[PDB]
């Protein structure tokens, strides 16, 4: 078995390949993915695994330079805004319209699908360098 | 989206296409999957989800007619033998040695991996029919 | 056997990977599907299925934000132009030129085809969201 | 479009490429679908469509020669059994063990899924000969 | 075996499938084929078969709204030229120039490759309705 | 275009890979084509190609050193047989039960269906050397 | 084995589906393959084999009805480019910048690769008719 | 980027799958790969990397619970068989026969290739359960 | 084995299909990779393989005509900036700035990453001839 | 471009990945082809290129460790026989009938063609090593 690193195969191989600037995305259950763009699916029911607890293991695993989320989360999710804040401190936190969040997807390596069943409740995290 | 049925969309595909004695596997973080069987990974770290979580949200979902184990789980892991009796009761449970019950993982559809990290949590789902 | 959601396999996995907005196409026997959609052909002679008995399915099976269907099939096809209007009475239901109809399809994740052999006999389903 | 012949797509595709001999197979929505062949689904709901439209569509577009069912049939069955002896009445119809039945199924070009829900409503259909 | 439609595997394929205004092209043996475009050739050896054989199998399983040929297929190819007109005498047909002719090819469905070696000898079939 | 060889691009493609030994069968309409083996449909209706115009492009344009048929052939249809005989005067023609013919089949590098609509119309090629 | 045509099989696949104004590349050793332009190496070592030897031997397998070089072929490698004007005596030779030349080689069929280690060395068949 | 586990993209792939008793071959420059095993080539020249170098890598990101050599390693190589030893105290060393040893690569998950130069310089590597 | 040329059998496929002009990557382990771009890994651990390690076995196997690289590379790195400068001091090198260097890897035929933990360790060789 | 190694591209991809008794074929232009062996044609036309240029050209760029020829060599075609013979003086030399030859290409990387015209001018280079 892995020692170290993501315990997740399909999140492995992805975290593998991610040079400096690459995007993935982490999603509530109703974000469509764009075609062309891997989908990996984490949900078992509602709430489980929750948006939170995603981006927490995401964030220890790799290296982020930057948070990009729609601005319509600090309204319609206020609570799992501020977890992104507190969470991604010295990191640049960056908020667009929900529609244009939806199109930056598109060059996203992939969506990792989570169960989360509340609003807005989206981040891109833009990999930053180890060295 | 979707209105019924299992939240995962990898796992939906998978449950649409059972037929009466076709096979999945439930299976801890440890069981090496056969080549030519499809993986489907919801791990997110050790112990999410567990095994427990994840049989009940299957055992919801599908109609089992049989369930198979390793009589190894009984003696070293008896928190999870007990929930499969319970969870189970109105099935077939039928225990064979685990070196006998990888062997017949390779003709499951495929193997579902959670985050267990205890000893012989594996067990195989035999759809029963609807009618 | 799978216990819930549409039975057929073949669309179970399409509503599976459905995210809000994504669209679906019901279509008569003649409509033609665009080059890269996928096409789940459920006829099986003239008039079944019919369109309006796939449409019912589909509406039990999957929350929808909108209809959109072309004009035309208020002046020659009266009978089920009026059973959408009923069957979507909240959704909201736009109509558009057929030519316009059918440029929208080449966004859509799939093109179900009924054995339906009454003219504009189509519609456009976008999916809504569960919270 | 196309003016004569069986209706679904999918289904012409497997009847054009049929020889002397070649099987298909008619399910119920239990029967399991043997690993490398090719499964069409016709199923809306339970019982659309049933075991006998969809036999009786592909008796008038496939010149059949032998049809074979499994003995259980006509214990658990017997109304799609007399509708199979009556439809096929010119043809070899042969009973075996469902457990046999399903071996052969092995051999078969394709399986088309019904949406009846009735037990052993299965039969091969084996290609006859035009000349 | 399949007892209606038309004889040819490949072509029963292409057929199925159309839906309106779909396009398909019959082609004398020295046409180009776009790539991207599925090619079908049924020749022989020279003049086997012949542009008028494979355009009258066509007409009798086809439902044709419109026919398209190059205007040079007039003056330098008459026999041929009379023959499409007397064949589709109730279909409208179109000339464009042997150039515009090419171009229109790359939207068609499939183009099928006869053994005429006389000039010009090509045509598209747009697919009308059946209801 | 191609100055030499058999006018037909499927079959120009099999013949140069042709090796000594390599087999290729040519079929009437009812033949079945064993699963794995390339299968270059060129009928058109009921009699177009003839299985003799067929074989008899195919005998000058490929180095036969061998030719087997059904022994079937010699009753059920001995204009067919005779043509054989003749074309193949200088080759050794071997027969064998139409069962073991079909066995053989499996074996070839394609099976080149013809529109014979006679019984046992059927035949293996065996490639000869140029030197 | 095939009688008549070229004796190379690669070739022969790529002469058999040549319509009207296709083009084929014929290369010397260092001349770039666009990327998605099928690529058929012929070199064995420097020299061998040579580009004329490559030409003349296309020049008898196939239809050319125009030839394209590139001007600096005049400059540089004036033997060759002799060769290439009395092979094609009666065939319309047009000679364009070496930078031009190599973006019309992105249409074409394929690039032939010889072991040509003369600068240059690079022509442009474009297939004519036969009829 | 990837912050913990193994550098090397390809080979983080390979450890997300490992199951337990799973294989990967450490392999010197002269190891044949068995049809079907994926290999990885690291060997950038005669000595880079050393078999040392990448053996010592793997056991640091990889739970080895046994390490399998060659005979013949502790006659031609003592010193690589020696570092073996060493780096492998806990786990269990099996010596086969070279012939023997080859005929068990063909069960692994892949063949990492080495820059390493000297005589049966390669080992399997069976996977262990972190629980 | 091969006797001549580089040692990695990844790396030879790609030198082997270089034509003049075509480029190649050698990367730090921080550049991200085109999306359609061949990425060949040969890392370890950081600093193994080194990037001047990597540049020299490239530039001693393949013929440059030209070297490019990132501006940055001067100031931040310069240890490497001056290796690269006495290693192609024949060649012409040209520097841009670093996302204008990144935009052209969308035309490399591959991306070798190596160890090398230093910022803007990075540059693209441009294929030359060997005539 | 490559500075050292085989020329040809296809080939020097196939001598990248052999390893110790890996095999190749060089064949005259009448030896059959396995099903699922790669097969690389050099012919251009009968006796061009010749079996001696081929195999002089991989014994060059191949470390052989045997030879492997049919015994009707010897008789049916002397010349290249002695040619095998001197070429290869130093590796071990063996003879097996044609018929068992050609059974043993069933394991083999590759298959040259050449445009060799003469009988049982065929051999297989089993690969050895450089260390
Ligand atoms: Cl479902
Ligand atoms: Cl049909
Ligand atoms: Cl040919
Ligand atoms: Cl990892």
């Amino acid at each position: 078995m892995k020692k170290h690193g993501i315990l997740n195969s399909h999140l492995a191989k992805i975290l593998a390949d991610l040079g400096h600037t690459d995007k993935i995305v982490i999603a509530d259950a109703g974000l469509p993915v764009p075609d062309g763009v891997l989908k990996i699916d984490l949900s078992l029911k509602p709430g489980l695994p929750a948006f939170q607890d995603t981006a927490a293991v995401l964030a220890e695993e790799m290296a982020v330079e930057k948070v990009i989320a729609a601005a319509e989360i600090k309204a319609s999710n206020q609570e799992n805004a501020k977890f992104l804040e507190n969470l991604f401190s010295e990191q640049e936190i960056e908020y667009l319209s929900h529609e244009e969040f939806k199109l930056l997807t598109k060059d996203a390596k992939a969506v990792i699908r989570t169960g989360e069943f509340t609003p807005y409740a989206n981040c891109i995290l833009q990999a930053g360098v180890l060295f």
